[PDB]
C-alpha cells in the first residue's frame, strides 16, 4: 500500500461499485481510496494534488486525517473554512504532521462540503511496533482492513438534500436492489488462523449493524483507542466510527455472509444487498447459503473500557469540571441549530482569525458558533438527543481529541471511573444524553459536529477555540497554507 510519505493525486473518473456507473471522485487513479498506513511515531507527509475537474462535486478539495491529535499542526487538520481554505485544483498541498503518541484504526476524507460522499474517503492504519493485543491473533495487514459505505446512484449535490443510499459497498463492493449481480466483496481467511479485523464506517450518514454468520467477535479497539477484550457477535458502527474486532478462523471451510445492516434504506439482505462473503481458503466460488441469526450478544458502549482503565479527566460528580457546556439541538428553515446558531461556513478560515488578530470567541466568525476554551482545563460536554433535529441518532464527532464517553446512548448511568474513550459517539435517540469530558492539550480551532455530512451541511456544527492566547505560538503555518487562501479567492464560481 502506501505512506507514511506518499502524494495522493485527486481526480475525477467512472466507478461501479454496485453494478451501476457514474463519475466519482478517485485518489491515486482508483476507487475505492487507496490504504494508507505507517508506524507510531512517524512523519506523515501526504501531498494532496488536486486534479478534479468535475464541478458537480466540487473542483477544490481539501482532506481531513481524522482522528488525529495534530499537536502544533493545527493547520493541517482538514476542515475548510475552520482549519485551511480548499486546495483549488490545478495546485498541490503537504500535510507535514507526525504520528508522536498515537496508534490503531483512522481515515482520511475531504472535509469541504459533502464532497467526501462522492469518494474521497480512505482508510488509514497506523500499526504499533508493541501492540497489547498483538498476541489475540495471526493476522493483521491490507486483507484484515473492512470498510463500510453508502453509495449514491445520485451525486451528493444531485440528488436531494438528504438522500437515501442504493447500496452498503463493503470493501468498495456490494449490490443494490437493480443490480443484484454485481460482484460481491470477498473476504479470505485461513482455517486456524486469527484475524485483526479493522471495521471503519466511511458512511455519510446511514449505521450499520455488522455481523458474520458463525461468528463472534472480540472487540480489542474503538476508534483509535485500545479496549478490554470483549466478545460480542454483532456491532453497531455509525458514521466515521472505527471497530477493531478480532475473528478465529476456527469453523468449517466453508462460505458465511458478512452482514451490514443499514438504519434507513434498503433494510434486508434479499439478494445479497448489505452483504458480503467470508470465504475460508479452500471453499467454493459462490454465494454463501448461510442463515443469519438473532445477536444476543450485541455490542454495547457503555459496557467498553479503556486497556489501561484510565478515569475521565475531571471529578467523578456532574460539573465537576472547569466549563461545562450544554448542546442544545434544533432544526427550522432546513438548517439545524446548536444552541439556536447555525453554523455556516466563514469566508476567512477560523484559523487565520486566529493568527491574524482575533483575541475572543466574540471576535470570531461565524458568531453564536465559536465557544472559547481555557488551557489545561477539564471540559465536559452534554449532547441531549432530541426529536426536534430529524435524522438521529446523531453520531457526533470531535477534532483534535479523544474523549471520554461518561454516559453513552440508550443507558442512565455515569461512568467516571473507567469509562471507554473514543472520537465518535452516537448522540442517541430522544431521552439519551450522552456525555463527554476531555481535557484541553491542544492550541487551536477544533470542529465538533455530526458526522452524517448531509447535517453538517445543513449546519449542524460549532467550533472549539481551544486555548487562543497560544494558538499562534504552537501552530507555526506554511508558506504554502497562507497561499492557500489568495489562490482560492482567486477563483471564479465554477472553477471551485
Ligand atoms: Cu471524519
Ligand atoms: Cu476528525
Ligand atoms: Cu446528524
Ligand atoms: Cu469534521
Amino acid at each position: 500500500s502506501i505512506g507514511p510519505v506518499a502524494d495522493l493525486t485527486i481526480s475525477n473518473g467512472a466507478v461501479s461499485p454496485d453494478g451501476f456507473s457514474r463519475q466519482a471522485i478517485l485518489v491515486n487513479d482508483v476507487f475505492p481510496s487507496p490504504l494508507i498506513t505507517g508506524n507510531k511515531g512517524d512523519r506523515f507527509q501526504l501531498n494532496v494534488i488536486d486534479n478534479m475537474t468535475n464541478h458537480t462535486m466540487l473542483k477544490s478539495t481539501s482532506i481531513h486525517w481524522h482522528g488525529f491529535f495534530q499537536h502544533g499542526t493545527n493547520w493541517a487538520d482538514g476542515p475548510a473554512f475552520v482549519n485551511q481554505c480548499p486546495i483549488s485544483t490545478g495546485h498541490a498541498f503537504l500535510y507535514d504532521f507526525q504520528v508522536p503518541d498515537q496508534a490503531g484504526t483512522f481515515w482520511y476524507h475531504s472535509h469541504l462540503s459533502t464532497q467526501y460522499c462522492d469518494g474521497l474517503r480512505g482508510p488509514i492504519v497506523v500499526y504499533d511496533p508493541q501492540d497489547p493485543h498483538k498476541s489475540l491473533y495471526d493476522v493483521d495487514d491490507d486483507s484484515t482492513v473492512i470498510t463500510l459505505a453508502d453509495w449514491y446512484h445520485l451525486a451528493a449535490k444531485v440528488g436531494p438534500a438528504v438522500p437515501t443510499a442504493d447500496a452498503t459497498l463493503i470493501n468498495g463492493l456490494g449490490r443494490s436492489i437493480d443490480t443484484l449481480n454485481a460482484d460481491l466483496a470477498v473476504i479470505t481467511v485461513t482455517k486456524g488462523k486469527r484475524y485483526r479485523f479493522r471495521l471503519v464506517s466511511l458512511s455519510c450518514d446511514p449505521n450499520h449493524t455488522f455481523s458474520i454468520d458463525g461468528h463472534s467477535l472480540t472487540v480489542i479497539e474503538a476508534d483509535s483507542v485500545n479496549l478490554k477484550p470483549q466478545t460480542v457477535d454483532s456491532i453497531q458502527i455509525f458514521a466515521a466510527q472505527r471497530y477493531s474486532f478480532v475473528l478465529n478462523a476456527d469453523q468449517d471451510v466453508d462460505n458465511y455472509w458478512i452482514r451490514a445492516l443499514p438504519n434507513s434504506g434498503t433494510r434486508n439482505f434479499d439478494g445479497g444487498v448489505n452483504s458480503a462473503i467470508l470465504r475460508y481458503d479452500g471453499a467454493a466460488p459462490v454465494e454463501p447459503t448461510t442463515t443469519q441469526t438473532p445477536s444476543t450478544q450485541p455490542l454495547v458502549e457503555s459496557a467498553l473500557t479503556t486497556l489501561e482503565g484510565t478515569a475521565a479527566p475531571g471529578n467523578p460528580t456532574p460539573g465537576g469540571v472547569d466549563l461545562a457546556l450544554n448542546m442544545a439541538f434544533g432544526f427550522a428553515g432546513g438548517r439545524f441549530t446548536i444552541n439556536g446558531a447555525s453554523f455556516t461556513p466563514p469566508t476567512v478560515p477560523v484559523l487565520l482569525q486566529i493568527l491574524s488578530g482575533a483575541q475572543s470567541a466574540q471576535d470570531l466568525l461565524p458568531s453564536g458558533s465559536v465557544y472559547s476554551l481555557p488551557a489545561n482545563a477539564d471540559i465536559e460536554i452534554s449532547l441531549p438527543a432530541t426529536s426536534a433535529a430529524p435524522g438521529f441518532p446523531h453520531p457526533f464527532h470531535l477534532h483534535g481529541h479523544t474523549f471520554a464517553v461518561v454516559r453513552s446512548a440508550g443507558s442512565s448511568t455515569y461512568n467516571y471511573a473507567n469509562p471507554v474513550y473514543r472520537d465518535v459517539v452516537s448522540t442517541g435517540s430522544p431521552g439519551d444524553n450522552v456525555t463527554i469530558r476531555f481535557r484541553t492539550d491542544n492550541p487551536g480551532p477544533w470542529f465538533l459536529h455530526c458526522h452524517i455530512d448531509f447535517h453538517l451541511e445543513a449546519g449542524f456544527a460549532v467550533v472549539m477555540a481551544e486555548d487562543i492566547p497560544e494558538v499562534a505560538a504552537t501552530n507555526p503555518v506554511p508558506q504554502a497554507w497562507s497561499d492557500l487562501c489568495p489562490t482560492y479567492d482567486a477563483l471564479s464560481p465554477d472553477d471551485q
